[PDB]
């Protein structure tokens, strides 16, 4: 296979920014959008509790070359997200996402 391209896995162009690493909360709201960056197939999303039950989240169909995921930590910690590509895991999933912000005092933007 000497002409030709580099044929390992589309699953690594698959990426991930709207997501928020620190500041989501509990019984709120966490939806995001994947960008395949050229990759096409199905995206599949499923959080883990930390308890020890499989949860289901939310991918409609495909809309412009991209997937959106939706879906409420029922509990707080680190969930696990479920990411695959066409049979494929992404290079950095599970996305471990802290659920729970401490109320820390610092000082702000606010110039002094």
């Amino acid at each position: 296979g000497s002409s030709g391209s580099s044929g390992s896995d589309d699953a690594r162009r698959l990426t991930v920014t709207s997501l928020q690493e620190t500041g989501l909360k509990v019984n709120q709201p966490a939806s995001f959008a994947v960008q395949l960056n050229g990759a096409r197939g199905v995206i599949d999303a499923r959080v883990h509790t930390p308890s020890g039950a499989v949860e289901e989240c939310y991918v409609s169909e495909l809309d412009s070359d991209k997937h959106t995921i939706r879906f409420i930590p029922h509990e707080n910690g680190v969930h696990s997200i479920d990411v695959k590509f066409n049979g494929a895991h992404i290079p950095g999933s599970p996305f471990k996402i802290r659920v729970g912000e401490q109320s820390q005092a610092g000082s702000g933007p606010s110039s002094g």
